C-alpha cells in the first residue's frame, strides 16, 4: 500500500510533463486548476459555495473551501486516514516542495504537511471548529518547474472568472497578497 505510494511519487516526479502538459508558466498555473477543481467537486456535489485562492509571499497558493472537509476516518485498506491516502496520490503535492492541508471536520481542525508527496509528520489534531471545509497551501517545487514559479495574476483571474461563469453558484475568489502594500483581489458569482 505504502511502498505503492512512494513509487506514484517518484513517478510524478520523474516525468511531470505527462501529467500537469508541461513545466513551463502553463504547467505551473495547472497546480492551482487541479487543487480547485476538486473545490468544484465538493460544490457540483452540494456541499461547497466558497472558494478562496490566495497568492501568498514567496508564490506560496492558498486554496480554501466550505465543502464537508477532506475525510480524516482510517482508510481501512491502507490503514491511514483517507485525506493522507488523498493528498499523497495528488500530482499537485508530489510537484510541491512543501505542501500543507488543514480539515475543518468532526468540529475539529486536523493538520497535515508534506514534502514532495511525503507525510512530515502523522495527521494531528490542532484545535477547533464550528464550520467545515479544507484550506490547503504549497509551494511548487523549482527543481520541476525551473523556467517560472511566479503567478500570473491575470492568468489566474480569467481561468477563476471562467470556472464561476461554468459553475453558477459558486463564488471564486482570487487574491494576490505578494505585496503587503497594495492587495488585488476578484471576486466572482453568477447567479
Ligand atoms: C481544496 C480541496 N477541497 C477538497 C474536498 O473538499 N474534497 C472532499 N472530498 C470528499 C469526499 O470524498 C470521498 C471520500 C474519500 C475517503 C473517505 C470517504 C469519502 C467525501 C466527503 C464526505 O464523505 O464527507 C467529503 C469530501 S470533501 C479537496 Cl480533495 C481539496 Cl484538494
Ligand atoms: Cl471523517
Amino acid at each position: 500500500g505504502q511502498i505503492q505510494v512512494l513509487e506514484g511519487l517518484e513517478a510524478v516526479r520523474k516525468r511531470p510533463g505527462m501529467y500537469i502538459g508541461s513545466t513551463s508558466e502553463r504547467g505551473l498555473h495547472h497546480l492551482v486548476w487541479e487543487i480547485v477543481d476538486n473545490s468544484i467537486d465538493e460544490a457540483l456535489a452540494g456541499y461547497a459555495n466558497q472558494i478562496e485562492v490566495v497568492i501568498e509571499k514567496d508564490n506560496w497558493i492558498k486554496v480554501t473551501d466550505n465543502g464537508r472537509g477532506i475525510p480524516v476516518d482510517i482508510q481501512e485498506k491502507m490503514g491511514r486516514p483517507a485525506v493522507e491516502v488523498i493528498l499523497t496520490s495528488s500530482v499537485v503535492n508530489a510537484l510541491s516542495q512543501d505542501l500543507e492541508v488543514y480539515v475543518h471536520r468532526n468540529e475539529t481542525i486536523y493538520h497535515q504537511a508534506y514534502k514532495k508527496g511525503v507525510p512530515q509528520f502523522d495527521l494531528k489534531e490542532v484545535g477547533t471548529t464550528d464550520k467545515t471545509g479544507t484550506v490547503i497551501r504549497f509551494k511548487a517545487d523549482g527543481e520541476i518547474f525551473t523556467e517560472t514559479t511566479v503567478y500570473n495574476y491575470e492568468t489566474l483571474q480569467q481561468r477563476i472568472r471562467e470556472l464561476a461563469f461554468l459553475n453558477k453558484g459558486i463564488q471564486i475568489t482570487l487574491r494576490d497578497e505578494r505585496d503587503e502594500e497594495n492587495v488585488r483581489e476578484d471576486s466572482y458569482h453568477y447567479e
